[PDB]
């Protein structure tokens, strides 16, 4: 741990680490809006198909309301509204006299929406699935792009782990910010449903490309025993951003203007990430010792206070930077871990995205998100002050999944308690992943730690990609989705219970 005494000596503690956490917090406050923008830009309306005699106007005979045509021309559905997706052929004018017995029509008078649709604007005046009708059969549009979107990340995450070990920290971060503020204000020029999913697709990359240069400087310019706090504090600012979405999206309501909202900032961070100094520990791995020992002089002037001996005192680190699945007790905890991983985050992003079907007001709920995953982190930090970690982390699991489940539960009616439900399941999912990052940290010994947190953080995005997905078979089965992530993590709480050991703590 030399490199962490030579930060030391640069000042590990000066106005440089505070300038640059600022610095990142402007990005880690923007990447919520453009990662969850979906739950707002693509919320559904309310929405009926377009029908001659309701919806063309010189049709309209003068003597009846648009209720009673409603009640005529549109079939009831399945809830206690009218059918979305379907027309009569011809108006039903035998539906309107109250002594008919409600079953006099048969499902054979019923086709397919085929000239579209006519959505209500009070409550949002446009989203993309008003813009390319992604309804009824459609709708599972929705969570691919969603899921498209996380593959976007998983993929980026992928290739810029290849490429970070040639290209270097400091352009990688600023491409990546010009990349996703160009992706995703182009995203408004799509014509297509498959162009703006490409460019979502692009934006994502560029995001994953964000995180991994972020949370790499970071950590390679902040010393070890300052580490934790830092993440802490990013934390925060990533959930700061997670509350402002809501804010946002109350404030405009157009997905367009929306959208811009989310993508100029980083046209304005992209340049001053480009006032960021470079990492020089990579600097040094790649064999330039000039041009570290330069920037080391740079942050050291910069925060108010020799050659040859900083390359020297750092070569064995340098040098020194399997057994986890041939051994069985290492394979059975490397693959509960994976299990627990996957299932948590298949069950958060399914949470996260799951906005609409939640509650009636999801900027309220977005807000209270933000909120509970602080508090949450305030009482992880005071749980872990009473309590252990297995514990604690099982518990919250299984309460998350409880408060999904009762969720299914809960009527429409009584909007408060249903909310109250949601967001105690997203504080409880906010706490459980930050037990399992320290958890993580403290079950496997630094060799292993990092070769097994690769795997991990990966088979976690995975989960992330498989989250919509699963998400997608609402059209066949509504209760599917929450149903799943409910016994899901239920079942992966028994799993930390039989296959993860109690510690030292
Ligand atoms: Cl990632």
């Amino acid at each position: 741990m030399a490199f962490s005494k030579l930060l030391e000596q640069a000042g590990g503690v000066g106005l440089f680490q505070t300038l640059q956490v600022l610095t990142f917090i402007l990005p880690c406050l923007m990447i919520p809006s453009q990662m969850l923008l979906e739950n707002f830009s693509a919320a559904i309306p309310g929405h009926r198909c377009w029908t001659h005699m309701l919806d063309n106007g010189s049709a309209v005979s003068t003597n009846m309301t648009p209720k009673a045509l409603l009640t005529i021309s549109i079939p009831p559905g399945p809830n206690q509204g009218p059918h979305q997706c379907r027309r009569f052929r011809q108006p039903q004018w035998q539906l309107l006299d109250p002594n008919a017995t409600a079953t006099s029509w048969s499902e054979a008078d019923t086709e397919p929406c085929v000239d579209g649709w006519v959505y209500d604007r009070s409550v949002f005046t446009s989203t993309i699935v008003a813009k390319w009708d992604l309804v009824c059969s459609s709708q599972g549009l929705k969570p691919l792009s969603q899921s498209i979107f996380m593959s976007g990340i998983l993929v980026g995450s992928f290739i810029w782990g290849l490429l970070s070990y040639r290209f270097g920290r400091k352009p990688m971060l600023s491409w990546c910010c010009l990349q996703l503020a160009v992706a995703g204000t182009s995203t408004i020029f799509a014509p297509t449903f498959v162009i703006y999913c490409g460019l979502r697709f692009v934006a994502a990359f560029g995001m994953a490309g964000i995180f991994l240069s972020s949370l790499t400087l970071m950590v390679e310019w902040t010393t070890t025993s300052r580490r934790a706090v830092t993440m802490t504090v990013v934390g925060c600012a990533f959930s700061a951003g997670q509350a402002a979405l809501g804010g946002l999206a109350f404030a405009l309501r157009d997905w367009r203007t929306l959208q811009l909202a989310a993508s100029v900032p980083f046209f304005a961070i992209s340049l001053i990430s480009w006032w960021l100094p470079e990492s020089a520990r990579w600097l040094i791995i790649k064999g330039k010792p000039d041009q570290a020992l330069q920037e080391l002089r740079k942050v050291a002037r910069i925060n108010g206070h020799t050659i040859e001996v900083l390359m020297s005192s750092v070569k064995e680190e340098v040098a020194s930077a399997l057994d986890l699945f041939c051994v069985p007790v290492l394979r059975w905890r490397s693959c509960a871990m994976l299990v627990v991983n996957f299932s948590l985050l298949i069950s958060y992003y399914g949470l996260v995205f799951d906005l609409q079907s939640l509650g009636r007001d999801i900027f309220l709920l977005q807000a209270l998100f933000g909120a509970v995953d602080f508090l949450g982190r305030a009482t992880t930090a005071l749980l872990l002050s009473f309590l252990g970690r297995r514990t604690i982390q099982a518990g919250s699991q299984a309460m998350a999944g409880l408060a999904i489940l009762a969720n299914m539960l809960v009527p429409q009616d009584l909007q408060t308690l249903r909310v109250v439900f949601a967001v105690l399941g997203k504080g409880c999912f906010g706490i459980s992943l930050t037990c399992l990052t320290i958890y993580k940290a403290e079950l496997f010994p630094t060799p292993v730690r990092m070769t097994a947190d690769g795997i991990l953080h990966t088979v976690g995005r995975l989960g992330a990609m498989m989250g919509p997905l699963i998400l997608m078979s609402r059209q066949a089965l509504p209760l599917l989705p929450p149903l799943l992530y409910g016994v899901i993590s239920i079942a992966s709480s028994l799993v930390v219970l039989f296959f993860l050991p109690e510690t030292q703590g």
